[PDB]
């Protein structure tokens, strides 16, 4: 089974709300909302992974970032760990730079459901903030 180190980045203004954007019906996690990343490359940790994947989607370079959740979940057809990276500072205003949809959610109004499962537990934690 694969195993994957994949690092995220949420990214949340001074209003309280998300960017997020919706993955693509061909992907692992087809259609889901998701936290802009992806897959931590050999030679670059995971802080330089989550600056470079949000560079990539969404156009912006996140600056003095937190670590906020680590947690492995296993999918049907692949082991992943997750680095959820609380991003409140960052330089560019995020677009969907991927021709991917993306737009400013309300951390309130966030439904898990609506995610992989994975995110369910850091969903929860951001609304208790
Ligand atoms: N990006 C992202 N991926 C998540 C989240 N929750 C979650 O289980 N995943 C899973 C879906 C995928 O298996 C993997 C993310 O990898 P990815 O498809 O974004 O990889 P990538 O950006 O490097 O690849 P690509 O779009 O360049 O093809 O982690 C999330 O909030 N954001
Ligand atoms: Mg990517
Ligand atoms: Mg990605
Ligand atoms: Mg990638």
């Amino acid at each position: 089974m694969k195993k994957l180190q994949i690092a995220v980045g949420i990214i949340r203004n001074e209003n309280n709300e998300i960017f997020i954007t919706r993955r693509a019906a061909d992907a692992h996690m087809a259609n889901k909302l998701e936290f802009p990343g992806g897959k931590i490359e050999m030679g670059e940790t995971p802080e330089q992974a989550v600056v470079r994947e949000l560079q990539e989607e969404v156009g912006i370079t996140p600056q003095h970032f937190s670590l906020f959740e680590k947690l492995e979940y296993e999918f049907p057809d692949r082991h992943i760990t997750l680095w959820f990276w609380l991003v409140e500072r960052w330089e560019g205003e995020p677009w969907g730079k991927e021709g991917q949809p993306g737009e400013w959610m309300s951390l309130v109004g966030l439904n898990a459901d609506d995610f992989p499962p994975a995110n369910e537990p850091v969903i929860a934690k951001l609304k208790r903030l």
